[PDB]
């Protein structure tokens, strides 16, 4: 009971460029919790099996925190969601754009 947006890869900040990097690299990443399952819990996201989706901070500059902004990666090649707010909202990243 709230669809998912879509955002171009190219209107991401260059902080969301640097997840993408190193989630295709396979790390490192700053904190602890990078990589970990993200549940879905509030079903925002289309339903799967636990396991499906995992989360990745995204910098937030000047932040002495870990922020709100994440990447959320799905199962399928190139499945990726933004959101800025903890999980809120999310938008779909589209390469191709």
């Amino acid at each position: 009971v709230k669809a998912v947006g879509r955002v171009c890869y190219s209107a991401l900040p260059s902080q969301a460029h640097d997840t993408l990097d190193l989630i295709d690299e396979g790390g490192p990443f700053p904190y602890s919790q990078d990589g970990v399952v993200f549940q879905n819990r509030e079903g925002l996201l289309p339903a799967h099996s636990t396991g499906y989706y995992h989360e990745y901070t995204v910098i937030t500059p000047g932040s002495p925190t870990r922020g709100a902004r994440r990447i959320i990666t799905g199962q399928q090649w190139q499945e990726d969601y933004y959101t800025a707010d903890h999980y809120a909202s999310f938008r779909r990243v589209d390469f191709a754009c």
